[PDB]
């Protein structure tokens, strides 16, 4: 009964920003932030922190392990949020900061294509993904995708603005690549997924090139109309 | 009503041989071969497993964690499948698992980590994942008992020569030796800590299988039926 909406977009595009905004605006709207974001006390933070640093230094060694733990943490986190909150809500919405589909068809895919995962790992991961989402992940099924579309330069600049030590070393080239896989999934609908229902999930796309922190009403007005057509 | 019983033992201790003898005594009795045994010679799984298997042999410190997660997923999937697929009609169903998810973690994944083939982060992520999932199933795969085929590492070493697999012909004696202690500790001395609540009180049948039993197995089988009636 809770409506499940993935916010999707490139690194430093503004999702944490958009989703922080939205949640304040109705007691029937809650967010599930992205595990990876929290990694940059708990054993998951601890595990998260190490594997992310590991990943930065040697991605062709750590990428399969990193993608495995990121997806798992997300599945877990979305469940915690779902089976917990919003049970007394009139019009409940959970906004996910990315989805298990980003995990795979953006990030993991890019790492296969860029040779930081070899073929065995990628098909091991794909097998792990196809089946972890079917055993325990079926209640996570999205009612909508919201795509926060923004330039690779926007993001580099926005990376700088946030000032995460490790991210400043991230270059335009990767952002371009990551920028490139989103468009193919969310705009053209070029992507065959192993999850057919995604063929029918309605998408909304939102231009976040312009700063929106003092000026998001048109942005939130667009979401509001989306939600009532789902 | 399905009873789930795990058959545990070192490399070449006699698990499959025994299980194949057990499957034939009872229309009521079924078996789940362990998948790394099947890769230990094909589907998409069998493709990945042969590949990941050979890579583990080539360089364990790089592939342990990858091998471990995939072996256990592949085990859990075939074991969920039997419970849903096998033995539907039978009046007293018993499913014999060739090894278990506890042997994945507390014998093999633990030992690779002790042998420094997985780091703390590889180990703690493995364990986290092993729980989340093996708490998700709430009693479905949980064991009713266990049968430990007991051999000396020395018997085990011979048996690999008989079995004849090229790619297994260098497993050294000391490798078989650490796994022995892990079995011995876990299932005979019962000194191994595990995080699984019911498993401290899981009944355990120890059979010495050092003597060739291919053509002389009746007495073993009597302990199994004997053991099975207590459940
Ligand atoms: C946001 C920090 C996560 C990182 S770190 C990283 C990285 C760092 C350094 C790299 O080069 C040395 C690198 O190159 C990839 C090599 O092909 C990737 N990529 C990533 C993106 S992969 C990813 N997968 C997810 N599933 C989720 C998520 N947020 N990110
Ligand atoms: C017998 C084929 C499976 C293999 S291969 C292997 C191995 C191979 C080469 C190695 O280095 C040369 C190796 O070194 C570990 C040294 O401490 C282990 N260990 C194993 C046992 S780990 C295992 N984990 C499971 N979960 C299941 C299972 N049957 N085996
Ligand atoms: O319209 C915007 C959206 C975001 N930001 C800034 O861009 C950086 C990255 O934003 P966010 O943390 O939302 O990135 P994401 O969650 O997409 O990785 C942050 O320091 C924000 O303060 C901004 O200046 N204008
Ligand atoms: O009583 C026995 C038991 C086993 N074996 C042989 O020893 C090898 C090891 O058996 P198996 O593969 O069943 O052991 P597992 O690894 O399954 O425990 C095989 O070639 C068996 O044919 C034997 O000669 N006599």
């Amino acid at each position: 009964r809770i409506k499940k909406i993935s916010i999707e977009g490139n690194i430093a595009a503004g999702k944490s920003t958009f989703v922080n905004i939205l949640k304040q605006l109705s007691e029937d709207w809650e967010v599930v932030p992205e595990p990876v974001a929290r990694w940059s006390l708990t054993m998951e933070q601890k595990n998260g922190g190490n594997v992310l640093q590991m990943m930065y230094e040697k991605p062709e060694r750590w990428s399969f392990t990193f993608q495995t733990y990121a997806c798992l943490s997300r599945i877990r986190a979305q469940l915690a949020s779902l089976n917990g909150k919003l049970k007394d809500a009139e019009k409940p919405v959970l906004f996910f900061e990315r989805s298990v589909y980003s995990d795979r068809y953006i990030f993991a895919s890019n790492l296969y294509e860029s040779e930081s995962m070899n073929e065995t790992e990628w098909t091991i991961y794909q097998d792990w993904h196809d089946w972890m989402n079917n055993q325990f992940g079926q209640s996570l099924e999205l009612d909508g995708i919201i795509y926060l579309q923004a330039t690779p330069e926007t993001c580099l600049h926005r990376i700088y603005l946030r000032g995460r030590n490790e991210e400043q070393g991230i270059p335009l080239e990767y952002l371009e690549k990551l920028h490139y896989k989103h468009e193919s999934w969310l705009l053209h609908r070029t992507l065959k997924t192993n999850f057919d229902y995604l063929q029918e999930v309605p998408i909304l796309t939102l231009d976040v090139n312009e700063d929106f922190k003092d000026k998001y009403e048109s942005l939130v007005e667009k979401v509001k109309e989306f939600l009532s057509t789902l």
